[PDB]
């Protein structure tokens, strides 16, 4: 039972050793093709590259990589594209991708500038007059509309294909309140952030996967999948007990390197799953209280 777990692992002070038990145990599997030279600038950071085994593949027979990789979840029957904050050059893969793999929401978890320097290029548009359009991969991207609220941020987007013309809705979930260092007091406005992306049919099996990214594409994103995934095997099985989060974690690591940065995190993400758990075992009127704690208006 991880609540018990969480209040062994604090009172014992040894964080630091079980997210380093995980570090040595996850799976190690190559990624020759992030490592190529011709993709040296497809890629943000050089130690988070993509397994090749599980990496999205663009449809394009010239360079068909992106530093993206398919986190196939079995028993939970859930996927999700995790990826690194789009590059100036990259702005144009990026939505390609969201096309071809037939996403509807698209989950960024940092600021465009952290720590005063950018994490992330402005891969969509900031005012409804001024659209994009991606010449490389030929996509037509506008605001539809933006809700602004205390701790992150909805919009609707409209993405065309300039090619056949087809336009989808995509809606853009922007968490913008986690802070530059260390981690969330309150798991709260996360797990009310995550509920507002299920909610949206986003991460719905009539849809693609939906596409996570912080700059990297492995922590904040990590922990968004982790907590997702744990919740919704809690749901799938009504047992609390059986879900073993350190086992999901590595589950999801075989299939892309470094989710979850810091023991830090995990704690977070141990938090996240013991909270949301109130919500998923009956108590319906936990997701109000988030809500009011999360304070979101203004």
């Amino acid at each position: 039972e991880m609540e018990k777990e969480f209040e062994q692992i604090d009172k014992s002070g040894s964080w630091a050793a079980i997210y380093q038990d995980i570090r040595h145990e996850a799976s190690d599997f190559p990624c020759r093709v992030a490592k190529l030279p011709k993709n040296k600038n497809r890629n943000r950071y050089r130690d988070v590259s993509p397994f090749d085994h599980s990496r999205i593949k663009l449809h394009q027979e010239d360079n068909d990589y992106i530093n993206a990789s398919l986190i196939k979840m079995e028993e939970a029957q859930r996927s999700y594209i995790l990826t690194q904050g789009p590059l100036p050059n990259t702005c144009g893969h990026f939505w390609e991708m969201v096309w071809e793999q037939k996403s509807r929401g698209v989950v960024m978890l940092n600021r465009v500038m952290e720590k005063g320097s950018l994490k992330c290029a402005q891969y969509w548009p900031q005012k409804e007059e001024k659209e994009m359009i991606f010449e490389d991969t030929n996509l037509k991207l506008t605001l539809i509309s933006e809700d602004i609220k205390s701790y992150y941020t909805v919009r609707q987007l409209e993405l065309e294909n300039l090619t056949t013309q087809e336009t989808r809705e995509i809606l853009h979930f922007h968490y913008t309140t986690w802070p530059d260092f260390g981690v969330p007091e309150s798991p709260a406005s996360f797990l009310n952030f995550l509920f507002k992306v299920r909610e949206s049919g986003s991460l719905s099996p009539e849809h693609g996967p939906v596409v996570v990214h912080c700059s990297a594409g492995i922590g904040r994103s990590g922990t968004f999948c982790l907590a997702d995934t744990c919740l919704l095997l809690m749901d799938k099985r009504k047992d609390p007990s059986s879900v073993d989060i350190k086992k999901v974690l590595l589950e999801m690591r075989k299939f892309r390197m470094g989710l979850i940065q810091t023991a830090d995190q995990l704690r977070f993400s141990y938090l996240a799953v013991i909270e949301g758990a109130k919500f998923i075992m009956g108590d319906s009127s936990v997701q109000a209280q988030w809500k009011e704690l999360s304070h979101e208006d203004l």
